């Protein structure tokens, strides 16, 4: 944690106060009325939209029995309650892209049904989360608000709805509007403003709590709704500055070097709701109050970029699933806003030939904002450009690639990272996009994932990561446990480390230096150790699948996905493969049936050595 | 006229004495007693437990904005009443089948209807909520009103919330909370702080209708006070604002005890009016109660004596000649007046089969039923009644012999509820079949098409003056008798026109009797009747329905002929199948004094 503190730095509320734009004159879209604008903005959107508001014309809104939000509690199922929630949402933010597509009043009343039943519900709060209530329950408690993830995006949806809409429905029935009004401000304005506590704005924030995606996810449905639906300028400068100090909380967290370290998968929601946030902001205030120009915020968006290997593959360190991928329009709008050559290309070489259309579900910004960018993302040249090494030397991440197709992702670090494994000085190689020295990844989670105990789930271990076992012994759960002297030589395409001090007393080793060269064709892994004291054989282990194969001593072969290397290894070791048959669909679903661990053993014992393997396409 | 026998029977003071808090006036046992409830329950608790087993599953129906905005687009109430009274009828189904099981399984589903309730802004029906301050048919959440579905809604909320607000607690006490806010909100506060929903009669003037409303929704808001409100200085105001409304009902219909608008409005007038003096002797330990007053006896007792037979009642004015009642209520009804007659007409209404709860929406006829079953079910089945019943005031006339023949005819003025131009008007029945028609609910309202003269070939005139004078009965000798001639036009140029009905053993006599100020064009004549109806000679109209045969002699100066009806609207073809017919009797004659005789009888 740093106290950066960059908003805060940007304005305070006085500033904020000089350039917030009043009257909704910020937004970028055109008038409801305004067909002609209508129809050039939306381009092919248009019968798209329409085609899919056309669907929902006898949609019937869905009621949320009490004991649907009983059942959280009663056992732990939060599916029953969030399926209908999710339709309705789903339902009103299409309904509103038709409703702007058309503009002839044909889903009017839909929207309208859709906003009252929205303003008769006690709240907006998943199942789940409404257990953070003063009365601790998940059922609704019509006398209190919080905010949730999903609150704030119902509220911001509402938002929108109430702006576009507010003069169709009024000429209808004025209540409506009214209780829409009534409703986002006692369950987004008022709470927001009223409640110091809520744990995601981070007000109380202390060493050792989280702050995460929630904080700019929440925070920028927000701010949304205030620059919607707050026009006393008092009142909204006073909620802004709040929105500043809660989201320099966030920022003051992450590090500097943009690595997102759980992993892309929280990405899209973590530095891309970091984004949203700041575009709101600079929207909000005239650009006059933009974060967007700054370095950090551009790594941060460029990570997605870097971590992203191809066809669905993703470097995956921690307890993240080795397939991943990401939303092109989003990604898109971010590199433009910071000026990212690499993530504009890269976006639309993830659109995989696909026309740019209008993003639907339930985030009502992301809709219209993708409306915004697709003509734009449309004539994109598709590319996935890089540098060769990208070191990340904070988190300690290090991807180095070559031009006939390897890409290596190597980590320092220290076994209390986010969503931990443990594997200090581990790697993972890939060939033309394919894993072939792999890292198994996340599993569907027990009552052990979280705990002590952790660490007996064989894909948090070192045993089961690109790694010694020294005198036998695996590296050790804990803060302390960490990588020492971590270098990263760009231009040689060396990354270096040691990782004794991952390691416990009894694993008795002073020093082990574990090292990744790569040059054009191949990648030489070498080990450097020095024992207080030699117990017991090192083992060393490397993780792969596909159709593995020991033509002769001192090699391995592994074909997987078309792909073909040879793993030469030092002939003291005795290589064996272990077959690992995964009934968990959650690594079933990446990896297929099974994936290997290659043991390699020895009857040497000797306080100094080194080893070398080296890899090659063959 | 000013009775105020509510007001005469206690104050504000003396009501404070004597009402029974903490809900110990309740008669049902507690939710928690199964062995009570199984003997109270008899046979109807398998039947409860399978109609809650139907709902297990039930979803709860949301209503939308635009059902309610339908009501202003196209006039259109159906759209939103179907689910809503779907919703009120699943939640009163889970209350009895969870008293009759006691082991918890509906009390998630009665959760659900309970919390889904309290999320809905109003329980105002749509055709209703424009008589809010804003005029709109859609809810407004800054203004609660309550109407006839508000208030039944209220008090159904009440009662799930008095049986069942332990075991909802023990799930989550915020559901009983909500539900107490709501009936505040809802029921209890506008109840207190309106004084000008229009069924409260409170600045009532000549003029304006005092109906079935007032009973309906005071006997509701009385529940719902006497079930959550335990402040005894506001309980007692609440109720005595009640007792002071209902007087005016009571204040406003005739002390003869008939129902001018028929048989199907008796169950939410005289019945809602039985239904509150019944909640309010309960609530006061039987120490304020009007069930022991003749005029109520009397309103109760007009069911029995208007029910011919075989689903066929006397049906003056805008009403249906099919109809009928709930044996249920009427026993109930019947029992707290002491009449032996509506004791033994509600198990004739059983026709043989068992009685069991009442079903619908209802909860306190619902509940009220499960008391009376076992009693009903013991009660012997007998439609007996005297030979004439007469409404003076109402000008209302029912007669019948031992030989099957039942008339029943009427005085009255062409401004009368529901209102038919039909004053001097008669029906016959035979062995419980119409022979000689009202046909019921434009030509239905006109004079033409009713059981009377054409005078000088005019009509009856609409309009309150428009009148019978001098109607009288003689109980004895079974004659009613009615001058009519107020009731027609100036052109009618009419004096006097009596019109008489005798009933013998054996046949009636319809008599009319006239002088006229000048003869214009001939009278005419109109029967209507339905069935095979022949002419064998002159003087004589055979008339074979439905197993009956009787023959109309009429004066051989006329010329009868039989126009065929057509019954397009289903509303009248259900009744009477496809066609009816009118009689039209017919003369060149024209004088200025004389007098018509007919003679209906069997053969
Ligand atoms: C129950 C609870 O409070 N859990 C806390 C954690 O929050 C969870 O974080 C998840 C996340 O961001 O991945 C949330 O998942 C996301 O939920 C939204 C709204 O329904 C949806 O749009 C996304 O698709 C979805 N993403 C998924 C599943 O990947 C989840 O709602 C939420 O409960 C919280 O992060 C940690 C902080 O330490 O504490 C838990 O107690
Ligand atoms: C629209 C309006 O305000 N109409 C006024 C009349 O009220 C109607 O009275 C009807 C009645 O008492 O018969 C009501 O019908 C009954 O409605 C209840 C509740 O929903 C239902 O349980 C009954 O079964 C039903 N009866 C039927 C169908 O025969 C109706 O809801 C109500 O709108 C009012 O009496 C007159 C008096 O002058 O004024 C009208 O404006
Ligand atoms: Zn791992
Ligand atoms: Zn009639």
């Amino acid at each position: 944690y740093t106290e950066r503190d960059m908003l805060q730095k940007a304005a305070d509320e006085t500033t904020l106060k000089n350039v917030l734009v009043m009257k909704q004159a910020w937004v970028p879209y055109p008038a409801y009325t305004d067909r002609a604008a209508w129809d050039s903005l939306m381009g092919s959107n248009k019968q798209r939209l329409i085609a899919a508001g056309e669907k929902l014309l006898d949609y019937k809104w869905q009621l949320i029995p009490a004991t649907a939000y009983l059942e959280y509690e009663r056992t732990g199922n939060r599916k029953i309650m969030e399926v209908p929630y999710d339709a309705n949402r789903q339902a009103l933010n299409t309904l509103m892209l038709a409703e702007l597509a058309e503009g002839k009043g044909r889903f009017i009343d839909q929207l309208l049904n859709g906003a009252y039943m929205s303003c008769e519900m006690n709240s907006w709060v998943l199942s789940a989360h409404l257990p953070r209530q003063s009365s601790k329950r998940s059922l609704p408690d019509f006398r209190e608000q919080i905010i949730d993830l999903g609150s704030g995006g119902y509220g911001a949806l509402m938002a929108w709805v109430h702006y576009f809409f507010r003069k169709p429905f009024d000429k209808i029935n004025p209540v409506v509007s009214l209780q829409m009004r009534k409703a986002i401000k006692e369950r987004i304005l008022d709470p927001y403003m009223n409640d110091d506590d809520m744990w995601w704005m981070a007000f109380n924030w202390q060493p050792g709590e989280i702050i995460n995606n929630w904080n700019p996810w929440c925070n920028s449905n927000a701010l949304q709704c205030f620059l919607l639906m707050e026009n006393n300028k008092d009142r909204l400068a006073k909620a802004v500055y709040r929105s500043m100090k809660s989201v320099d909380k966030f920022i003051n967290f992450v590090k500097s070097d943009g690595a997102c370290e759980e992993g892309t998968s929280a990405w899209g929601h973590a530095a891309g709701k970091l984004y949203d946030y700041l575009q709101i902001l600079s929207d909000g205030t005239g650009g006059k109050i933009s974060l967007l120009n700054e370095p950090m915020i551009r790594r941060m968006g460029e990570y997605m970029s870097r971590s992203y290997v191809g066809n669905g593959w993703v470097v995956n360190f921690a307890d993240a699933s080795a397939q991943g991928g990401g939303d092109p329009l989003l990604i898109y709008r971010f590199g433009k806003a910071v000026n990212s050559n690499e993530m504009m290309h890269f976006a639309a070489y993830l659109l995989n030939g696909r026309k740019p259309y209008a993003t639907m579900g339930n985030d009502a910004f992301r809709s219209l904002q993708s409306l915004l960018c697709c003509n734009d993302l449309a004539k994109e040249t598709p590319k996935h450009d890089m540098p060769d090494v990208t070191w990340y030397p904070e988190t300690e991440f290090c991807y180095m690639k070559n031009k006939n197709g390897m890409f290596v992702a190597a980590k320092g670090g220290f076994n209390n990272e986010s969503h931990n494994h443990n594997d200090v000085g581990t790697f993972s190689l890939y060939v033309n996009t394919i894993p072939v020295i792999l890292d198994a990844g996340v599993g569907t989670y027990t009552k052990q994932t979280f705990g002590k105990d952790r660490y007996t789930i064989w894909t948090m271990q070192s045993n089961y990561h690109n790694l010694p076992m020294i005198n036998g012994i695996p590296q050790k759960y804990g803060q302390e446990y960490k990588a020492t002297n971590t270098t990263c030589n760009e231009k040689k395409r060396v990354f270096s480390t040691d990782i004794a001090a991952a390691y416990p007393s009894e694993a008795k080793v002073k020093n082990w230096i574990r090292s990744y060269t790569l040059d054009d064709r191949k990648l030489t892994i070498t080990d450097s150790y020095t024992l207080e004291e030699a117990v017991a054989p090192n083992q060393v282990n490397f993780m792969t699948w596909g159709n593995v194969t020991f033509p002769s001593q001192g090699k391995i072969q592994i074909e997987v996905k078309g792909q073909k290397v040879e793993l030469d290894y030092p002939t003291l070791f005795k290589a064996e493969l272990e077959t690992i048959q995964l009934d968990d669909p959650r690594l079933s679903n990446v990896w297929g049936k099974e994936i290997y661990r290659i043991t390699l053993k020895t009857n040497e014992k000797k306080e100094t050595g080194n080893y070398k393997f080296v890899i090659q396409q063959i």
